[PDB]
Protein backbone atom coordinates (compact mmCIF):
# COMPACT_ATOMS: atom_id res chain seq x y z
CA UNK A 1 0.00 0.00 0.00
CA UNK A 2 2.86 2.47 1.01
CA UNK A 3 1.15 2.92 4.73
CA UNK A 4 3.38 3.23 6.91
CA UNK A 5 2.92 2.53 10.47
CA UNK A 6 4.59 4.26 13.80
CA UNK A 7 3.25 2.47 17.21
CA UNK A 8 -0.22 1.97 17.19
CA UNK A 9 -0.81 4.79 14.24
CA UNK A 10 -1.04 4.35 10.36
CA UNK A 11 -0.01 7.30 8.07
CA UNK A 12 -1.11 7.85 4.20
CA UNK A 13 0.16 9.83 2.04
CA UNK A 14 -2.54 11.20 0.04
CA UNK A 15 -0.39 14.77 -1.83
CA UNK A 16 2.85 16.23 -1.68
CA UNK A 17 2.39 17.50 1.31
CA UNK A 18 -1.27 16.34 2.64
CA UNK A 19 -1.25 12.65 5.05
CA UNK A 20 -4.29 11.14 6.56
CA UNK A 21 -3.22 9.81 10.44
CA UNK A 22 -5.47 6.57 11.28
CA UNK A 23 -5.85 5.86 15.06
CA UNK A 24 -8.15 2.63 16.51
CA UNK A 25 -10.10 2.15 19.57
CA UNK A 26 -10.85 -1.78 16.86
CA UNK A 27 -12.84 1.19 15.35
CA UNK A 28 -10.58 3.40 12.85
CA UNK A 29 -11.02 7.12 13.12
CA UNK A 30 -9.10 9.63 10.56
CA UNK A 31 -7.56 12.76 10.84
CA UNK A 32 -5.31 15.55 8.74
CA UNK A 33 -1.81 16.29 8.73
CA UNK A 34 -0.70 19.18 6.32
CA UNK A 35 2.97 20.56 5.09
CA UNK A 36 2.98 24.32 4.88
CA UNK A 37 6.18 25.36 3.94
CA UNK A 38 8.26 25.45 6.86
CA UNK A 39 5.37 24.44 9.24
CA UNK A 40 3.25 21.62 10.11
CA UNK A 41 -1.02 21.97 10.29
CA UNK A 42 -3.13 19.23 12.16
CA UNK A 43 -6.61 18.42 12.01
CA UNK A 44 -8.00 16.05 14.83
CA UNK A 45 -6.25 14.42 17.27
CA UNK A 46 -6.47 10.74 17.43
CA UNK A 47 -8.39 9.06 20.37
CA UNK A 48 -6.50 9.19 23.08
CA UNK A 49 -3.00 11.21 24.54
CA UNK A 50 -0.97 8.35 24.19
CA UNK A 51 -1.67 8.01 20.52
CA UNK A 52 -2.02 11.89 20.00
CA UNK A 53 1.94 12.06 21.01
CA UNK A 54 2.67 9.10 18.59
CA UNK A 55 1.40 11.60 15.83
CA UNK A 56 3.73 14.07 17.39
CA UNK A 57 6.44 11.77 16.80
CA UNK A 58 5.74 10.49 13.69
CA UNK A 59 5.64 14.31 12.25
CA UNK A 60 9.42 14.63 13.77
CA UNK A 61 10.86 11.72 12.67
CA UNK A 62 9.11 11.92 8.85
CA UNK A 63 8.54 15.53 8.45
CA UNK A 64 10.85 17.55 11.23
CA UNK A 65 9.25 20.77 11.14
CA UNK A 66 7.45 22.49 13.82
CA UNK A 67 4.10 21.79 14.48
CA UNK A 68 2.60 25.05 14.66
CA UNK A 69 -1.75 24.09 15.55
CA UNK A 70 -4.31 21.74 15.27
CA UNK A 71 -7.71 22.22 14.38
CA UNK A 72 -10.26 19.82 15.98
CA UNK A 73 -13.70 18.96 14.24
CA UNK A 74 -15.75 18.45 17.36
CA UNK A 75 -16.30 17.33 20.78
CA UNK A 76 -16.28 13.84 20.99
CA UNK A 77 -12.88 11.20 21.81
CA UNK A 78 -12.00 10.53 18.26
CA UNK A 79 -11.35 14.11 17.26
CA UNK A 80 -10.66 15.73 20.70
CA UNK A 81 -9.78 12.85 22.75
CA UNK A 82 -5.82 14.09 22.54
CA UNK A 83 -5.66 17.80 23.54
CA UNK A 84 -3.76 17.20 26.61
CA UNK A 85 -0.79 15.51 24.03
CA UNK A 86 -1.40 18.56 21.58
CA UNK A 87 -1.29 21.55 24.80
CA UNK A 88 1.85 19.21 26.75
CA UNK A 89 3.58 19.57 23.36
CA UNK A 90 2.81 23.17 22.70
CA UNK A 91 0.88 23.09 19.92
CA UNK A 92 -1.68 25.98 19.60
CA UNK A 93 -5.29 24.20 19.28
CA UNK A 94 -8.39 26.09 17.78
CA UNK A 95 -12.16 24.70 17.85
CA UNK A 96 -15.78 26.04 17.08
CA UNK A 97 -16.18 28.03 20.36
CA UNK A 98 -19.50 25.78 20.47
CA UNK A 99 -17.05 22.73 20.42
CA UNK A 100 -14.76 24.61 23.16
CA UNK A 101 -18.58 24.89 25.57
CA UNK A 102 -19.60 21.03 24.90
CA UNK A 103 -16.48 19.87 25.51
CA UNK A 104 -16.63 20.01 29.71
CA UNK A 105 -20.10 18.16 29.15
CA UNK A 106 -18.74 15.52 26.55
CA UNK A 107 -15.71 14.67 28.50
CA UNK A 108 -13.68 16.21 26.77
CA UNK A 109 -10.78 19.28 27.41
CA UNK A 110 -11.28 22.70 25.36
CA UNK A 111 -9.32 23.99 23.04
CA UNK A 112 -7.45 27.40 23.83
CA UNK A 113 -9.03 29.04 20.95
CA UNK A 114 -12.30 29.19 19.85
CA UNK A 115 -13.34 29.99 15.55
CA UNK A 116 -16.84 31.64 15.11
CA UNK A 117 -18.70 31.66 12.14
CA UNK A 118 -20.48 33.41 9.67
CA UNK A 119 -24.54 32.62 8.79
CA UNK A 120 -23.18 31.61 5.82
CA UNK A 121 -20.95 29.05 7.58
CA UNK A 122 -17.15 30.52 6.99
CA UNK A 123 -14.83 30.65 9.72
CA UNK A 124 -14.67 34.15 10.72
CA UNK A 125 -11.31 35.38 9.69
CA UNK A 126 -10.10 37.15 12.71
CA UNK A 127 -10.54 33.81 14.64
CA UNK A 128 -8.41 31.68 12.22
CA UNK A 129 -5.38 33.69 12.61
CA UNK A 130 -2.39 32.26 10.25
CA UNK A 131 -4.08 29.02 9.35
CA UNK A 132 -2.34 28.87 5.46
CA UNK A 133 -4.14 26.70 3.33
CA UNK A 134 -6.68 25.18 5.69
CA UNK A 135 -10.15 26.64 4.90
CA UNK A 136 -12.61 26.56 7.97
CA UNK A 137 -16.42 26.03 7.07
CA UNK A 138 -19.54 24.81 9.51
CA UNK A 139 -21.81 23.44 7.43
CA UNK A 140 -24.87 23.87 10.24
CA UNK A 141 -25.69 20.43 12.54
CA UNK A 142 -25.11 16.85 11.52
CA UNK A 143 -23.65 14.15 13.47
CA UNK A 144 -23.27 16.85 16.31
CA UNK A 145 -24.73 20.47 16.35
CA UNK A 146 -20.48 21.94 16.57
CA UNK A 147 -19.25 19.85 13.67
CA UNK A 148 -16.91 21.53 11.15
CA UNK A 149 -15.01 20.76 8.04
CA UNK A 150 -12.05 22.08 6.55
CA UNK A 151 -10.71 21.88 2.85
CA UNK A 152 -6.65 22.67 1.69
CA UNK A 153 -6.36 25.45 -0.41
CA UNK A 154 -4.01 24.56 -3.18
CA UNK A 155 -5.03 20.62 -3.65
CA UNK A 156 -8.10 18.11 -4.43
CA UNK A 157 -8.81 17.43 -0.58
CA UNK A 158 -11.73 18.17 1.60
CA UNK A 159 -12.01 16.91 4.74
CA UNK A 160 -15.37 16.12 6.22
CA UNK A 161 -15.00 14.70 9.62
CA UNK A 162 -17.74 12.55 11.03
CA UNK A 163 -20.61 14.37 9.31
CA UNK A 164 -19.79 12.37 6.04
CA UNK A 165 -20.29 8.91 5.62
CA UNK A 166 -18.49 6.76 2.80
CA UNK A 167 -20.49 6.07 -0.80
CA UNK A 168 -21.30 2.44 -0.02
CA UNK A 169 -22.53 3.15 3.73
CA UNK A 170 -25.42 1.77 4.83
CA UNK A 171 -26.35 4.03 7.53
CA UNK A 172 -25.25 7.10 9.60
CA UNK A 173 -23.74 5.65 11.87
CA UNK A 174 -23.15 7.24 15.56
CA UNK A 175 -26.45 9.28 16.02
CA UNK A 176 -26.82 9.48 19.39
CA UNK A 177 -25.86 13.39 19.40
CA UNK A 178 -27.21 14.17 15.71
CA UNK A 179 -29.54 16.60 14.80
CA UNK A 180 -31.58 14.52 12.28
CA UNK A 181 -33.83 17.36 10.54
CA UNK A 182 -30.68 19.31 9.23
CA UNK A 183 -28.04 16.67 9.06
CA UNK A 184 -29.33 16.69 4.91
CA UNK A 185 -28.89 20.53 4.67
CA UNK A 186 -25.40 20.01 6.01
CA UNK A 187 -23.78 17.86 4.42
CA UNK A 188 -25.25 19.17 1.11
CA UNK A 189 -23.52 22.72 2.36
CA UNK A 190 -20.50 20.89 2.82
CA UNK A 191 -20.36 20.02 -0.32
CA UNK A 192 -21.02 23.29 -1.71
CA UNK A 193 -18.33 24.53 0.51
CA UNK A 194 -15.70 22.71 -1.50
CA UNK A 195 -17.22 22.78 -4.60
CA UNK A 196 -13.56 21.20 -6.46
CA UNK A 197 -12.95 19.28 -4.13
CA UNK A 198 -12.22 15.98 -5.58
CA UNK A 199 -11.27 13.80 -2.43
CA UNK A 200 -13.21 13.53 0.31
CA UNK A 201 -11.59 12.52 3.51
CA UNK A 202 -13.51 11.38 6.34
CA UNK A 203 -13.46 9.71 9.74
CA UNK A 204 -14.50 6.47 9.53
CA UNK A 205 -13.52 4.93 6.41
CA UNK A 206 -10.89 5.91 3.26
CA UNK A 207 -10.79 8.86 1.22
CA UNK A 208 -13.83 8.98 -1.52
CA UNK A 209 -14.92 10.82 -4.34
CA UNK A 210 -17.69 13.54 -4.24
CA UNK A 211 -20.06 10.50 -4.09
CA UNK A 212 -19.50 10.39 -0.32
CA UNK A 213 -21.46 13.75 0.03
CA UNK A 214 -24.49 13.02 -2.19
CA UNK A 215 -24.72 9.56 -0.79
CA UNK A 216 -24.61 10.64 3.09
CA UNK A 217 -27.11 13.27 2.08
CA UNK A 218 -29.86 10.67 0.48
CA UNK A 219 -29.75 8.84 3.67
CA UNK A 220 -29.98 11.94 5.68
CA UNK A 221 -32.83 13.10 3.60
CA UNK A 222 -34.34 9.77 5.27
CA UNK A 223 -34.42 10.68 8.70
CA UNK A 224 -36.89 14.04 8.59
CA1 LIG B 1 -6.68 13.66 28.52
CA1 LIG C 1 -22.93 13.24 24.03
CL1 LIG D 1 -0.01 18.90 -1.57
CL1 LIG E 1 -13.18 23.61 -3.62
ZN1 LIG F 1 -18.65 12.50 16.88
ZN1 LIG G 1 -16.54 9.87 14.60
Amino acid sequence: TGDQRFGDLVFRQLAPNVWQHTSYLAVASNGLIVRDGGRVLVVDTAWTDDQTAQILNWIKQEINLPVALAVVTHAHQDKMGGMDALHAAGIATYANALSNQLAPQEGMVAAQHSLTFAANGWVEPATAPNFGPLKVFYPGPGHTSDNITVGIDGTDIAFGGCLIKDSKAKSLGNLGDADTEHYAASARAFGAAFPKASMIVMSHSAPDSRAAITHTARMADKLR
